[PDB]
């Protein structure tokens, strides 16, 4: 009841920035989290005995692969802790409950492939799930771990307030397949130019809260350059992984995935904040002002690629 999580000064001060980094210590981690969910929700938010119980399920269905796995969870729920605490009024209780419990789980279960790949395998999951297939299976696995005889984390919530919840946890699962992003940031750019972005229209709360997903899932982009640049590493393990694989089933990956074309890594990078991560955090901050020091973190790692492209590194 009185049992609040405090963390050393460094990381009491440090966690509230969006270029935050929770560290090598994985038995930090599931704290870090609660601390997070009790000063965006409250200590009342969730019964502990059962949250600690729902964090340790979700633990364990991540798997040891390079990028997609239990750090890369924790991460994305700092970020859209960091991006609600910065925006305290524009959120309901349930968006604030719903979205960082969305962020753990929104990869549970990846297993470092693209949902192209689980295709072209022609693996299960792509015939029960024909699009955002590994979206569905996060969705799915989220659901699974809730039923869990004591992980029911939401069971004190009004029947009609959990099934708001678990659509707010969907939707926002949904909205990191990356190929929905392009198509709502369109959007997006368009309602807030011709000025009708209304966040009182629920269709609209739904486009910005996957944008915020999209921001979050991506966040890897907004550290510090040490962080970014060792990060990128790990994204390439998988993607070369997945390219070995595709070339076992007789099939020339695209170049991001070849490990033979290395040398074309910083200018893939450069094309990927250009194409992707800038225009995201860009529309971002023009909707929600606050997060403008995610923008500033993306620009900034792009010049640094520029220098590694010119030789400067
Ligand atoms: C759409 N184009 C791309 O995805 C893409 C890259 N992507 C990526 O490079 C990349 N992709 C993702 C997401 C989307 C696909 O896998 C998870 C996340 N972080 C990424 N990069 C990253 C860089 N540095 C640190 N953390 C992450 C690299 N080159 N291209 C062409
Ligand atoms: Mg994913
Ligand atoms: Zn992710």
């Amino acid at each position: 009841g009185l049992m609040q999580f405090t963390l050393p000064v460094r990381l009491c001060k440090e966690i509230e920035l969006f270029h935050f980094d929770i560290g090598p210590f994985e038995n930090m981690w599931p704290g870090i989290f609660v601390y997070m969910v009790h000063r965006s929700c409250g200590t009342s938010c969730f019964e502990l005995e059962k949250l600690c119980r729902f964090i340790m399920s979700v633990k364990k269905n991540y798997r040891r692969v390079p990028y997609h796995n239990w750090k890369h969870a924790v991460t994305v729920a700092h970020c859209m802790y960091a991006i609600l605490q910065n925006n305290h009024t524009l959120f309901t209780d349930l968006e604030r409950k719903g979205l960082l419990i969305a962020c753990l789980c929104h990869d549970l279960d990846h297993r470092g492939f693209s949902n192209s790949y689980l295709q072209k395998f022609d693996h299960p999951l792509a015939a029960l799930y024909s699009t955002s297939t590994m979206e569905q299976h996060h969705f799915s696995q989220t659901v699974s771990i809730l039923q869990l005889e004591g992980h029911n984390i939401f069971s004190t919530l009004s029947s009609s307030e959990y099934e708001q919840v678990l659509e707010i946890i969907r939707k926002a699962i949904i909205a990191t397949d990356l190929a929905l992003y392009f198509g709502n940031r369109k959007q997006l750019e368009e309602m807030y130019q011709t000025g009708s972005l209304n966040l009182n229209n629920q269709s609209h709360r739904d486009r910005v809260i996957g944008l915020m997903m999209t921001a979050c899932d991506l966040c890897s982009v907004t550290k510090l350059w040490p962080v970014t640049k060792l990060t990128a590493n790990d994204i390439y393990a998988e993607f070369w992984a997945e390219g070995d694989e595709m070339k076992k089933l007789g099939i020339q990956p695209i170049p991001m995935m070849d490990r033979d074309k290395k040398d074309e890594v910083p200018q893939g990078q450069l094309g990927f904040y250009n194409a992707v991560a800038i225009p995201c955090y860009t529309t971002l901050t023009q909707i929600l002002p606050p997060t403008e020091p995610l923008l500033k973190a993306c620009r900034d790692n792009l010049s640094q690629w520029e220098k590694v492209i010119r030789g400067e590194e």
